[PDB]
RNA sequence: AGCCCAGCUUGGCGGGCGAAGGCCAAGACGGAGAUGAGGUG
DNA sequence: CACCTCATCTCCCAAATAGAC
DNA sequence: GTCTATTTGG
């Protein structure tokens, strides 16, 4: 019964963010930093004690820590404009990062905690209280106007997923559009919500549970984006029992028609849909196949960083021309203070010069409508900058997870390896330019998608060891030894005595071995 | 040529260059947080 | 000191209390 | 007296 799930909902671009939504994201930033600092002063007086058996000490402070941590909630809740659920969010967030943290010195590796800059992204969320002996806060129960929980969060328009999916595209997308009615904290005692505009494709099970929400606002080249997270309690499923065995191995070799990145063996035929057989290769009888990556992921990546250095080139031209100007005439005072040669000098950041010309927008000076010629093309070309980026990566996401769903629809028991991800991702990726393609491959996260999706379908999955698999040649059983013969492929063999493929010997023994 | 125009990816139609304006088709979809690395200024 | 990538691991609460009607 | 929003210890 226990799945938990995420639905997201698309907040409507022409929604500038209300104030009482950024006072509450300040106030939640102010809050995880006031607990960094809780924190750190803890450590270092956890050391100190240390430097002088003193569990009693340990204790003693650390029940301090939970008084500070205790009157935060006073501070920020009880006598302030911050919603009780954001409180526990951060908390519970930063409680855990404290516990990972003390889980990582046990082993012995070096961690710490590191304050962050305000730049105006944040999450504001909402817990939907369910005591003992409650009704289910099922969707229906949440799209009722006089609901239980009309006040903390109301989800209008609620249709049912099976006559949801008979629906046309056009009757999905036009009806997805409400608006949701969220509870977003206090304003000097005077609660606020706000309606959010969203757009949403999928709904919940009749049956689900939603446990709570939160908003997500992050700012992607200068604009603000928001998103809204539903989270609900789905039933389990039960586990498959019937279906072909495929075993997934990742590679990196280099391909004229992209990054191959994996190679699959499938103990019984696969079909595969005709939108991925040029990325998911088949063979002849469909039970193994090469997964490649297409080649336009690499080429938008490629013009990005292009798209950098000439921003690069353009700011240092500006500063040149600033330096310039302001040693030949007269500085306009700027934040209180004369304009100095030297701090314009030595500014790196765009955001200095952007700055500075927002506040110079009409100084009348020559130099400023150069200052505006610049910030003008470079809040362009910053945004190409980042979202080609992000629609790239977007794709090859995309790509891996559509390949993973196909698996689910088949097979009845996924094999990956274990051993030959991170070691072998370390050391036979193939600096900086060797380096970059595995960045844009990604293997991980294509593994990491797969098998997200065995878990939620209830495809088994088993991890065969890597270890002593890639000198091993199926063909002829013998261990090759590491004399970087595989930095290629095929490789003569040191058994038998033939080229043979590193891949599909190495898939073929994964076969072998969880089928024995 | 890019990026943007009711979630995301891919396409087609019609538009915008910091402002506009959306319409359709196919597919997938578990999010947040922190830490650790790798790099880049 | 600031930015980006990628890799791992957690977690997803509800009982008691006081109020507006 | 009944749903409801807030405080608080796991
Ligand atoms: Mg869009
Ligand atoms: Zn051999």
């Amino acid at each position: 019964m226990t799945t938990m799930t995420v639905h997201t909902m698309g907040v409507h671009y022409k929604w500038q963010i209300p104030e009482v939504l950024r006072q509450q994201l300040w106030l939640a930033h102010n809050l995880r930093e006031d607990l960094v600092s809780l924190q750190l002063a803890y450590d270092d007086d956890l050391k100190a004690i240390w430097s002088s058996d003193a569990a009693e000490r340990r204790k003693a402070r650390s029940d301090q820590l939970a008084a500070d941590q205790k009157a935060l909630y006073g501070q920020y809740c009880r006598d302030g404009d911050l919603y009780w659920a954001s409180f526990n969010t951060v908390l519970d967030h930063h409680k855990t990062a404290v516990k990972r943290i003390a889980a990582q010195r046990a082993s012995g590796k070096p961690a710490t905690l590191r304050h962050h800059r305000f730049d105006g992204s944040g999450t504001i969320a909402v817990q939907l209280q369910r005591q003992a002996g409650a009704p289910p806060r099922t969707p229906m129960v949440l799209a009722d106007e006089a609901g239980k929980y009309r006040n903390v969060l109301h989800i209008p328009g609620w249709t049912d997923p099976d006559v949801w999916e008979q629906m046309t595209r056009s009757q999905c997308r036009q009806s997805g559009r409400v608006t949701v009615r969220m509870r977003c904290g206090s304003t000097d005692g005077q609660p606020q919500w706000i309606d959010l505009p969203v757009q949403v494709h999928r709904w919940l099970p009749a049956d689900a549970d939603i446990t709570g929400a939160e908003l997500v606002v992050t700012r992607v080249a200068g604009i603000y984006r928001a998103k809204l997270c539903v989270t609900a309690r789905i039933g389990d499923t039960e586990p498959v029992t019937s279906g072909p065995t495929v075993a997934l191995h990742l590679g990196w070799r280099s391909t004229e028609e992209g990054t191959a990145v994996a190679t699959w063996r499938s103990d019984a035929p696969l079909d595969i849909p005709f939108g991925l057989r040029t990325v998911m290769r088949v063979d002849a009888a469909g039970t193994s196949g090469i997964i490649v990556v297409p080649a336009t992921i690499e080429r938008r990546l490629t013009r990005t960083e292009n798209i950098a250095s000439s921003r690069s080139l353009a700011l240092d031209a500006l500063r040149d021309k600033v330096v310039g100007w302001l040693s030949d005439n007269d500085a306009p005072t700027y934040r209180d203070a004369p304009l100095e040669a030297a701090t314009v000098k030595q500014w790196k950041s765009p955001q200095r010069f952007a700055s500075l010309a927002h506040a110079w927008k009409d100084n009348g000076t020559e130099i400023s409508d150069i200052l505006w010629a610049w910030f003008s093309l470079d809040r362009k070309q910053w945004a190409q900058q980042e979202n080609g980026r992000r629609k790239a990566l977007g794709h090859r996401d995309d790509l891996y997870r559509q390949i993973a769903a196909v698996i689910s629809d088949q097979a009845g028991h996924v094999l990956v390896d274990d051993t030959s991800v991170a070691e072998l991702s370390a050391r036979a990726m193939e600096q900086q330019k060797i380096d970059r393609r595995r960045d844009h491959a990604a293997p991980g996260g294509l593994r990491a998608s797969v098998v997200a999706a065995m878990t939620r379908d209830g495809v088994p999955v088993t991890i065969v060891a890597a270890a002593d698999f890639t000198r091993t040649h199926s063909r002829c059983g013998h261990v090759n030894p590491a004399d970087d013969r595989y930095l290629s492929n095929p490789v003569r063999c040191d058994g038998c005595g033939a080229m043979y493929d590193q891949d599909r010997s190495f898939v073929t023994l994964m076969l072998r071995a969880a089928t024995a």
